[PDB]
């Protein structure tokens, strides 16, 4: 059964209570849909002067299929240090990734190989299939949540969480996710799934190879209508193996695309032939760009 859990409170193994005068305010590190992401440093605690990320909702939940914020720990997911509640606010405290997002570094390259892009979607399918086999659906996948370390290894900025935004403007008109990186079955209504992370994952791919999106129209109706009708040629400059992973994750019925049943027909695609994937998930596998 689908199960919701409210997040109301989490403090790391080995630290003290926290509270939100224990951090003091340094910049801005951005805005999302579900608000800004602050730049904040630890004032007192063993941990006193380090800096983390902060984000600042209303409420946050997790969806889980059948301690759990200590299971979606992964070598390329952010870390979760601290969370509270405060006058109707839920405070989240994570890592402070210093590389910012992929697709700004990859615009600082005037080229780059299918290898580039071929280890940040390897790592990403491990974080992927990590939340997949806690039962944990991403549901909303996009270029601005996948970031770097200051090493160049991928970081996602959350793990699957039903969040809720305090400005009420905004979260009174807010709409689900992003409808570019949508599954067809989503766009349908039919409700999340693994697979459309899958499908999500296959744009990712897409915009990386050919830095243009697949579908895109005039407003959310007609990239919708695209997304479920329209056609889309295949991109002769790829190599045959990632022509072959993305004709197989372009699948608008899930259950006849890639990765439906385990990421392990995923990891021997011939397009990942020539990764160590236990290396990489030990993190010993070399980036293409420093930071
Ligand atoms: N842990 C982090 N460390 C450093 N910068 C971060 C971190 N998390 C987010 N950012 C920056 O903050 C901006 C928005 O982050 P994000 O995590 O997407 O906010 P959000 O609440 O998830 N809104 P949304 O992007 O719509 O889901 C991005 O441009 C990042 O550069
Ligand atoms: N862990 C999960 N496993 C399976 N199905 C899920 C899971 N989490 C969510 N869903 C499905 O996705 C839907 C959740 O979206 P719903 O709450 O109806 O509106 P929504 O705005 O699209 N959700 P959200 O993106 O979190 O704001 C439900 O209809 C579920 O069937
Ligand atoms: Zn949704």
């Amino acid at each position: 059964v689908v199960k919701e859990i409210p997040i109301t409170h989490h403090v790391k193994e080995g630290y003290e209570k926290a509270d939100p005068a224990q951090f003091e305010l340094l910049k801005v590190l951005g805005q999302g849909s579900f608000g800004k992401v602050f730049l904040v440093r630890k004032k007192t605690g063993p941990d006193a002067g380090q800096l983390y990320a902060m984000k600042v909702l209303k409420k946050a939940s997790l969806k889980v299929r059948d301690d759990i914020l200590v299971e979606v720990n992964h070598p390329f997911i952010v870390k979760l240090h601290y969370a509270f509640q405060t006058e109707g606010k839920l405070y989240l405290i994570l890592d402070f990734l210093r590389g910012g997002d992929v697709f700004t570094r990859l615009s600082k390259e005037v080229l780059f190989t299918e290898e580039d892009v071929k280890f940040y979607l390897a790592e990403l399918a491990l974080a992927l299939d990590h939340l997949h086999q806690l039962g944990i659906v991403y549901r909303d996948l996009k270029p601005e949540n996948i970031l770097l370390d200051e090493i160049g290894h991928i970081k996602l900025t959350d793990f699957g969480l039903s969040k809720e935004s305090v400005d009420q403007e905004k979260k009174a008109y807010s709409f689900c996710g992003t409808v570019e990186y949508m599954a067809p079955e989503v766009v349908n209504r039919r409700g999340h799934s693994q697979s459309a992370d899958w499908w999500s994952y296959g744009v990712l791919m897409f915009e990386m190879l050919t830095g243009t999106l697949p579908f895109q129209g005039k407003d959310r109706n007609e990239t919708m209508n695209m997304i479920l009708k329209a056609k889309l040629g295949m991109p002769q400059f790829l190599s045959a193996e990632a022509q072959s992973l993305l004709r197989m994750l372009f699948k608008r019925n899930p259950a006849n695309r890639l990765g439906s049943e385990g990421v392990e027909e995923i990891k021997r695609h011939l397009f990942f032939a020539n990764i160590d994937w236990d290396k990489l998930y030990k993190r010993e596998v070399q980036p293409p760009f420093k930071p």
